[PDB]
């Protein structure tokens, strides 16, 4: 097995990417299916690696988790300050 | 009709956390997240490979070389340098 199918074949990750008035989205869908403690790890995951780079860098970057088929980070055009 | 526990999966944090470990060293920060021994490892390498995508569009947006350190073992990595490419 090449990995986890979440509709785009075996082991494949594609984000859709969006641009909007005041930054990108970053879109990962197909997470319907995911074992529902792993659905919270990758959550947290996504949040916490968001964050230290934010930390790090100066952006504001945020991420969407309505508890669904999908999760969506938020990368702003403009550094916090 | 059959529901299992979902209470957490615990890295060494208490259930349901997720730390990382940061130190500073030739030429960027790195940003460790330790406690994966126990992690399925199908999900982990999905993991593994959102995070590569993610840090790959965040680096290409911001014009930092952000990379990722993954020996298949009980650790993933982030390297963020100190200055932009």
């Amino acid at each position: 097995s090449t990995g986890i199918d979440l509709g785009f074949g075996p082991g494949i990750v594609m984000p859709s990417v969006s641009n909007h008035e005041g930054g990108t989205y970053v879109r990962y869908n197909g997470l319907g299916n995911v074992d529902p403690n792993y659905k919270n790890l990758i959550s947290k995951m996504m949040r916490s690696l968001i964050g230290q780079i934010g930390n790090k860098y100066g952006y504001d970057i945020d991420l969407f988790d309505y508890q669904g088929d999908f999760l969506e980070v938020f990368l702003p055009h403009k550094p916090s300050k």
